[PDB]
């Protein structure tokens, strides 16, 4: 008999201070990170990042995160290299099976793009497909990569894309594909996505696409587009189709979802090893899908708030950051949110 | 910063109305941003109940409690029991300039607070046996158990200790004992789990207690090694405490002693209000005010006069409070 | 990966022919038993019976039953004396957690009853209750026996009996308690009844009686009661009572559930000690309890037809066994069912 103390499956909460994990991860990880930390005390707000640092103690991560439930992330690194260690940051999902990636690609109105007012989401299963990572070499310089495809995981992401688009007033969800050639594997993907919103989620309009014809569309034509849902590397694809579309990596909120877990991390992933140290980087993702996790645990009061404050900031013309067509810093960027938020 | 925060305030029985005055005065005099609601009581616990459900946070000292059989119970407990605010936390540090026995003193006690022998289920079957049941149970331990752990990880503890009795209750403590060390080594692997029996746990506490770091106890052994510790670093008045629960914290003296017998003479020490006071402020983010105001207080009573009676000073609670006010306003 | 080859979790099957748990038990048990044995092989039902003997070895009735799932079984003895080992009737339900037992107190055309026409159902706790089996003697002489009751164990018997009402389209579920006196322990189980018989089964008429209320319609006017949901103690009661009514103990079909196996037995639970080995024994309980196994798995033609076979074999008159007020042996009652049997 267990169960209003049974809680223990709820992110980690004490007298109201939650405790999140925190892992800034390689490249502009580090100062992106710390712009959120900065805007987080600015505005008081009530959580304790249990923060990690790391070659296998992604272990820790792992560790953490089935502690405190919830994360904030930035990227790893990873080699190309043959003896090189393998992603890790699809170790870390596939080890709390977070198996659902959502990316935000909404365009904000201080920013010069060639197609305006574009609003799509990307939803990208995360364990499986192509990113199953199992290969093998037969005889000497003849390689098989297996891109497995189950029917357990795809009911799952299918329902999860449908849940989400319900719950975000989405009218429109379409499943990216190439059933045409490979039939069984992404078959059975378009299948059980059309399938399962025809019989359930009635009120939603469910379509395919072929990935390479999705991909043209999207780059031409994206309004025609509502919510995406796709295997592990189409979603790479058109993520980063989306990311250009509406300004570059860093205005794209990310999260990711398991059952128990939810890592929240840029929507565009992308390391920025080369600017490293510099503050010339645009946090603008990383507090932006840091808002998405306020959301979640319940705050936002203080999400609606500071999202409000740097939409207005870069609205705002100049002192906004490099990449956008400002000449500020990550430092000042930061500091005009912390002002504009003192402010409200 | 920018914005207020409104604060639950329960003076409660005994010195608790003066000690809570000191904080509010070096809280105005710090011009802290935040605002009490502050509430007077024999069944309208229930009204501090509501308050802190509204609030969250709150600050109190202790009510007094009856012993005679048409007493009305705790309701120190009840409000405890009520919010499930179900861990607390003691601290016991020695200070500066107190004479205390065995010095450098540094040690933590965490207590369940809505179980065990504080379950108050009990009756008389024929007349005269009475029989108390204590309750234990897999879920509010496991509850503290991490609490204990997570508390220790966040402060840099090295070692936690269950205090238990299961030699004897080997159902009941037995329990409390093998959850807390089995779920010390599958999660927590960092942090030292070990178990001592209360008894000889007490006996070490009093002879021998920088062997100890964190203990984790069910509600009745950490009243008892609550007291050895309070004893061994000064007295009830140096005590900073907190109760957890999920949603709420309500924090307080972490001695438990209600001073009914020097209430309204102002010879009170207010360091453990005080002290705890500050806990409040780092959990609700202030902090830069903690920081200050706890060193206000620690240079204060280790510069000798002007300490209040119990340290062994002259002073009047009103005459400790100012020098901390004073301190304060040169920083 | 799961779902077809898996369904590890239904009944022991092997190209068509279920593997049945058979526990004759104590009493007239061995002899009952035999009368269904006979009866099934005399109609070539496809299941085996994997059947087991017995102070312990209760053990190996549950671990066998959670092999095969399903089982047959009469009662066990219990002792009365401080020494003695405990039901292990109730020790075989506890440990398979079958906590709902259904007996059905139905009268039958060829037997003389006081008041006729009689058509109710008992169904009660297995597991809780003052079967719950605390007790102790705080200084000599004084004795607590401890009821448990929990919010959980109830919800369940709750809906099972809800549930079982509605798939059997019965009108009436009434709670038995003694909440007028021990206001927590029955209080909880009466509200919690009609509770979710009014936000849930909206269909069924629920209400409460006190037991000892209940008990004196029960035996002056029957025909009110529909269906009886009882905590452990109050249904051995109720149960006497319905078993009486109708004829006696020989003629209670009877079942346990449990969330994934299924034990039937004798609805009125008498171990029959005295007349052991006589032969003059009534199998009609076993039978009857016998047949609702066969409508559980899925069979049910069988199910059918074997109980016409033994309603019209009593209802004919003189053949049938002893307590019904024949002077028949269970031998030559069971050879005119297999005989009726031979010819439908």
């Amino acid at each position: 008999a267990t169960a209003a103390q049974a809680e223990r499956t709820l992110p980690k909460k004490y007298g109201g201070r939650f405790t999140v994990t925190l892992i800034p991860g390689d490249g502009v990880g580090k100062e992106i990170t710390d712009s959120v930390r900065t805007i987080f005390e600015a505005e008081n707000i009530p959580i304790d990042w249990e923060t990690i640092n790391i070659k296998e103690g992604v272990y820790e991560a792992v560790e953490s995160l089935k502690r405190n439930k919830i994360g904030l992330k930035g990227l790893w690194h990873t080699p190309a290299d043959q003896t090189g260690h393998g992603s890790l940051n699809v170790a870390l999902r596939k080890q709390l099976d977070i198996y659902a990636n959502v990316a935000l690609f909404k365009s904000l109105k201080g920013v010069k793009t060639r197609i305006p007012d574009i609003d799509l989401i990307v939803i990208r299963e995360n364990t499986e497909g192509e990113f199953s990572g199992l290969e093998h070499e037969s005889v000497p310089g003849v390689v098989e990569s297996l891109k497995v495809m189950t029917r357990p995981k795809t009911e799952r992401i299918a329902r999860f894309a449908f849940d989400f688009a319900k719950k975000y007033n989405r009218k429109s969800v379409t499943a990216v594909h190439k059933a045409n050639i490979m039939k069984l594997g992404d078959g059975l993907f378009r299948n059980i996505i059309t399938e399962i919103g025809q019989k359930e989620y009635p009120d939603i309009d469910v379509s395919s696409i072929i990935v390479d014809n999705a991909s043209m569309q999207a780059v031409a034509k994206p309004h025609q587009f509502d919510v995406l849902v796709t295997p592990s590397m189409y979603g790479t694809i058109l993520g980063n189709i989306g990311a250009a579309l509406i300004g570059g990596p860093g205005l794209v909120a990310g999260a990711n979802f398991g059952r128990d877990y939810a890592v929240f991390e840029p929507g565009s992933r992308h390391v920025g090893l080369d600017i490293k140290g510099q503050n010339v980087a645009n946090p603008t993702a990383m507090i932006l899908s840091s808002t998405l996790m306020l959301n979640h645990l319940g705050l936002n009061e203080y999400a609606t708030r500071i999202s409000k404050a740097v939409h207005e900031t870069i609205a705002e013309g100049k002192h906004t950051t490099r990449d956008i067509g400002g000449s500020s810093s990550t430092t000042d960027f930061t500091n005009e949110i912390i002002n504009k938020l003192s402010t409200m």
